């Protein structure tokens, strides 16, 4: 996922008031407060919110966990998890947590203040390095981030079962130790065979656990797993290998046994599907889902048995946060790109569909959080005037502000703008940073800053920089940095996106060098000196254009970059780009290590020796290609790091990559 | 072992004439031919030769190796050895070959034109990765090279059984297969447990294996094996964990008991044994034993009760080859550095010792080779001023010359002369290779090309470049390129050599450092653009030069440095550091990973990826040390590549090495 680093907020909901933290008390606002000392008062800082209805969190300290409840202000439970912190799930009620440790999950069940512990209960036992329990799966594809699911009233607790012994590892070296160790990575690349999923379910009050009967094929993808509010059935959304298929099926959670299918969703190139059911509130037969089916990402109302009841949302554009409903589940509340695809606002809308209803109609971006009642939201607002503007309403009364930010010295301008993909119709948005100090009678060199993969969007109306701050500082140093949202890029529809399928590299490149064109139609621009950087996609496209176009990009610095797509996973790679055996065109194509004989600029490839994402054989074997075609790239590896270079080391990538700018660009 | 890449002969003895190829045919001389077809005429090209005396070779053809004697000129043997042609070793018989394949060691029986084949004898069958049989063992140090020994008649075979159970290995990666496959690199670094070696010994005749009682420790190293020339005894140079201590043991072929321990070497700072017993011509009581005991090495005579007749050379040089004695045993004929450490000269000397004779007087450099007879020799001379000469020479009698080599453009100039070493009393030996076109009036950049290590010599009297001709390459760029054989370098006796005990860099630094001072006392020098390039030792050199006078050098380019002394090999390792644990001082002034914040000039470091001698992980956390400290180095890596690169791809590492010292310097 694109992270922007060095981001410039702990606003939240709690029963009926938002809180945020002050450094010593945590004020509650309808206003009282909460001293750090009259907390620690009732121990036997930061925190972890389970329950914002509620008000109920768990706090991390020194020999456990202790869960709080910040309306009562009392302690509910201690839990001990054996130190384990990045596994844990709280179950719905409160009361126990599931975690991973030593490859077996295990369920630890609150202790109330001097009652006693119990010990933690162990739901498998044959975890291995080949056999992985309770943990994400499929890649972190298709909306998976965990591989635990706890049923709504807590009676059981579903888990993915990923026996991944038939997939062909690649090895992690930690240089730290004396001498260098290494670990099986088990990376299922395109082409190969995939790992095998099946989902379990403990039952709490049996201890039995059951399968979900899934069948075959074996490699079929599981995901988007969502109980039933009666806990009777375990919905999950199935997935072939070709991913152009995607049925909601419903599962018996008691003996494991299939009930029946009740939708498919289809696709010419590819279904994704990214979320799970979520019923209304009271309801077990009502339930939303999320589909890009007609070309853009939107709400459906659905009733248990399969029958589509209405697409809610519609329009041209999409749907990018489904925060829930009102009370009576008669309105949904989202956000979307319907104001523009460069900003986002959060929206209300009659569940019998029609009008929208823009509830933070400042042009921006609106990132907000629907209150557990369902009465107010907190509204996190920034645009390119305006760095941040902090706002509570009550929907329909009045809005307070709570927060709005706003010298003899300089920053880089910004402009923004549009341009023509390379069809010569489809409308292209660019960012420009203009080098510090610009002086329009002057040349300058300019670099692009690329990316171009799927799922992301650079280009949007924020406050400062999208991408870490980077184009920032490359400005400072008196280059012009640029970047445009060419097509394959998130948030314009899927026919904006699907262009790509099967052809990566190519759509994306025409779009860049449309973006070229317009820097050469700039006077201040020096056309001879052009450069080029990104990461990870942006590393395959930073590469792939010093290739393509030599004669145009004079220097790049590509990290973490995909060089030969057969040798990226499964999951994300099969998608865009369908299999190997079935696209050997495509492939070919992309595969830079084919090209390398075409490297007549200068470039530094970057890399995280443990990067688990691109496999660090991508960099390695460019270089070795490079050296058979005898072109000259240059090379810098992270060895503690993996895809992306966090945390104060981040200030030796910048100077490495901008002092290879400044040196030969 | 440091290699002169680029070398600018097919020389050599067969019976009582010299021979050497012509393309079609191999002229044997005192004048007949043999022409490829002749040769092909009686097949059912390269060969090696078996028997120098006899004549015998063997060819290597598809399908199987061809035992041929040229003096007869008659098959003698077809020998299938499964492919396997690294580690053939013949039997002195002619009609046998002993070979390590998927694990194990076997012999195989030469069969004759049309009496058939036999299928070859397995001498062990549970040879695995952590259990080697018949290799090289102890990191081929003491001048191991290959784990077979015959016994001079045939009758036996003795080989190594290396158990590296305890070793914790490096791992090794292939990046080209789809996903990367690593494999286990058994090398035991500094102060760690090191495999156990012990000796078998087959007998051909009853099939039996018997090992040497070696007893304990069981770390201890078994070297230089020599059989005695009657089969009963096998000899065995035993050296000790911490190198000090080298006994001369018997042991009964038989049985495998241990008989007696003929003498025993000690030294303050380090034995080491790197040549076998050689016996006198039809003696099984006397045999000559090289040792540097006494300063410089000399040829020893001893009988086998261990008694030490006479020390045959003496004299401040040292015997650097011994090639043989004269048909009765009445002399001894070797090469030595009496005429000059910088020359290489053949001599001859009274068994009873005395004055020798050189028979090579030209200065320069000879290799020769001593008929089978020993009446004759034939000596290739080469010099600054003699590209070659080749001679063949009746011993007393005449010389024959059967070969000599001797513009409008030009070519570096090459200065050489003598400098103080940082004691102010040791003479250094120099290279200067000046800018082409060389202008006296002018300022030219200088880089040190630096090497130090032991068992290594840079700068000596013979033709062109001695590094295989980077020197030459980077004068061609206008960069003048200096190099001196610092103390700890070799064929300066053992007190030049011993001076770097248990300090590594230090000496040897601030003898580099007498090398700058001379370099800014030339007018013609930049004294601002002075930079440092170097491999292995030399690599470690360049980094540790950059770090300790980074005011001096500007630019560095490091392969394959060892960068922290305890990731290197036990054998090599603690000869010159002593262990990790018994010279914390001295192993911490030399880890440059605790320098890197002092790196602030340019300085890329290259690696081959599956490097066997200094492993990759080195320049790895060198890197690493320095994204902490925030200093910027660069990088290049050859994935295919091991400790050095060969082949056609030197190319492009001598296209990135100069490119970033013309980039920076």
């Amino acid at each position: 996922e694109f992270y922007n680093f060095y981001p410039e907020v702990g606003l939240q909901w709690m029963g009926d008031n938002y809180v945020f933290i002050e450094g010593d008390d945590l004020v509650f606002n309808k206003t009282t407060r909460f001293s750090a000392a009259d907390l620690n008062a009732l121990m036997p800082p930061s925190f972890r919110t389970l329950d914002a209805g509620r008000g109920l969190v768990v706090l991390f300290t020194q020999g456990g966990l202790v869960g709080f409840d910040m309306l009562a202000r009392k302690v509910t439970y201690l839990f001990d998890t054996n130190e384990e912190t990045a596994s844990l799930d709280f179950s719905p009620v409160g009361d126990r947590v599931a975690y991973v440790r030593n490859h077996n999950l295990y369920i630890a069940r609150g202790g109330k203040l001097g009652e006693g512990m119990s010990r933690a209960i162990a739901v498998t036992i044959d975890g291995t390095e080949t056999l992985v329990y309770g943990q994400a799966v499929h890649q972190r594809e298709f909306g998976i981030e965990k591989g635990t699911f706890w049923s709504p009233k807590g009676s059981c607790l579903a888990f993915y079962r990923m026996d991944q012994s038939m997939v062909k590892p690649t090895p992690i070296v930690d240089y730290h130790p004396l001498e260098a160790e290494s670990k099986p990575l088990y990376y299922p690349m395109a082409g190969t065979p995939s790992h095998h999923v099946t989902v379990g379910i403990y039952h709490l009050a049996t201890g039995k656990t059951v399968y979900l009967q899934t069948g075959e094929p074996k490699e079929k993808f599981l995901t988007n797993l969502s109980w039933s509010p009666d806990e009777n059935i375990l919905y999950v959304a199935e997935v072939n290998r070709a991913q152009n298929e995607c049925k909601v099926n419903a599962y018996d959670a008691e003996t494991g046994r299939f009930v029946r299918t009740l939708f498919v969703e289809t696709d010419k190139h590819y279904v994704e599907p990214l979320h799970p059911l979520t019923f209304l509130p009271g309801s077990n037969n009502q339930f939303i889902w999320q589909s890009r089916r007609d070309g853009w990402n939107h709400l459906y109302l659905y009733d248990t048995t399969g029958r589509l009841i209405r697409q809610v949302t519609k329009g041209e554009w999409e749907v990018t946060n489904f925060a829930g409903f009102d009370p009576k589940g008669t309105r949904l509340y989202f956000e979307s790109t319907e104001a523009s695809p460069l900003e986002r606002h959060f929206y209300c809308i009659d569940i019998k569909g029609g009008k929208t209803k823009d509830l933070t109609p400042e042009s921006g971006m609106h990132r907000t959080q629907l209150s557990p009642d369902g009465s107010a939201i907190i509204d996190i607002f920034q645009s390119p005037t305006v760095p941040r503007k902090v706002t509570v309403t009550n929907i329909g009364k009045g809005s307070h502000t709570l927060l709005e930010a706003k010298t003899g010295y300089a920053m880089p301008e910004i402009r923004t703008g549009t341009i023509m993909a390379a069809d010569g119709q489809t409308p292209l948005y660019y960012k420009l940073t203009m080098p510090l100090h610009f002086d329009p009678a002057k040349k300058y060199p300019v670099i692009v800053y690329v990316y171009g993969g799927p799922h992301a969007q650079l280009v949007t109306k924020t406050w400062r920089s999208s991408v870490g701050g980077w184009d920032i500082y490359m400005a400072q140093k008196g280059y012009a940095v640029f970047t445009v949202d060419s097509r394959g890029s998130a948030n314009r529809g899927a026919a904006f996106e699907q262009v790509i399928h099967r052809r990566l590299g190519q759509t994306e490149m025409a779009d860049q060098m449309c973006g070229v064109d317009f820097l050469k139609s700039q006077s201040w621009v020096d056309a001879d000196r052009i450069g080029v950087h990104g990461w990870s996609y942006g590393g395959f496209m930073t590469t792939n254009l010093m290739l393509t176009h030599g004669d145009v990009f004079k220097v790049g610095v590509a990290g973490g970059p995909v060089i030969d797509w057969n040798r990226y996973e499964i999951m994300y790679g099969e998608r865009y780009f369908d299999a190997p055996q079935e696209n050997p065109e495509g492939y070919d194509a992309a595969n830079l290590l084919k090209r390398a004989g075409d490297l007549k600029g200068r470039l530094m490839l970057i890399h995280g020796a443990i990067d688990p994402v691109v496999v660090w054989q991508h960099s390695l074997l460019f270089l070795d290609a490079c050296v058979k075609a005898r072109t000259y790239p240059d090379y810098y590896v992270y060895p503690s790091h993996e895809h992306n270079v966090m945390g104060p080391d981040r200030v030796h990538l910048y100077e490495t990559i901008t002092r290879y700018f400044t040196d030969h660009l």
